[PDB]
């Protein structure tokens, strides 16, 4: 991994050592990336639901993760299960009961800074993981992006500055997560999010990550070209929000 300090120093020496498992894939690969660009020709809203028990930059929340699940299979693109378990409180458990309970997309969000946990995934019922640019070399980056790439998965690669997007566009990647939280002060900035995501090639899915919590902000950004949004603690909280996210409002 890169040259790293404090909290995400600790959580790559925790990945470096995360059990790898041997449970047996049981669902089909279901691209999250071509599903949103379906929904964006059908001109239905994408959004990305999280599963998580909790965020460093939020409250713990204690759900049937089932039910949420089921509830967000009537309105999500996808869903990004976080499964990292010191700070994201996760378990890979409760990514492989959720995958056996649902249809749609789902993507495995942790800090993958090793090949064991892309099997992971995979045997999970995962369609997808994250990339983490901050976390990973541009060689361990590359290195990774393929291998997922040889079970039939895209990555989805998570950049938060300039030469972190350079960087995932070197290495070739497709789908790209534009996050607007710092990783080190948990600041959110939305006017640099946006100059990520002015930047990008058209022929890149972009996904939107924090920030995002109003339908007109949505369609600014649909207007700026990003094709999906991943909203997380919101829905965590009041899972009906969606519903306005995606059909408007009366209210």
């Amino acid at each position: 991994p890169r040259y790293l300090k404090g909290w995400l120093e600790d959580v790559v020496q925790l990945s470096l050592r995360r059990p790898s498992v041997r449970a047996s894939r049981q669902r089909p690969i279901i691209s999250l990336n071509e599903r949103i660009l379906e929904f964006n020709k059908r001109n239905i809203t994408a959004i990305i639901a999280e599963y998580k028990r909790k965020d460093p930059s939020g409250l713990d929340v204690e759900r049937d993760p089932i039910e949420y699940a089921k509830f967000m299979e009537r309105y999500a693109v996808g869903l990004f299960i976080s499964t990292e378990e010191k700070y994201f409180n996760g378990s890979y458990e409760t990514l492989r009961k959720i995958a056996s309970s649902v249809s749609i997309p789902i993507l495995m969000y942790d800090f993958i800074v090793k090949e064991s946990q892309i099997d992971d995934a995979y045997n999970l019922g995962a369609d997808t993981v994250a990339l983490i640019v901050k976390i990973l070399t541009e060689r361990e980056l590359e290195s990774l992006l393929e291998y997922a790439r040889s079970y039939g998965m895209e990555p989805l690669i998570i950049i938060n500055d300039e030469n972190d997007l350079d960087i995932a566009l070197r290495i070739g990647a497709r789908f790209i997560g534009i996050a607007a939280r710092d990783w080190e002060t948990g600041e959110i900035n939305k006017e640099n999010q946006r100059k990520l995501i002015s930047m990008i090639p058209s022929n890149v899915v972009k996904v939107a990550k924090e920030g995002i919590s109003e339908r007109n902000e949505i369609e600014e950004l649909r207007k700026l070209g990003v094709n999906a949004f991943l909203i997380g603690s919101s829905l965590m909280r009041n899972p009906e929000k969606i519903k306005e996210l995606i059909e408007g409002s009366l209210e």
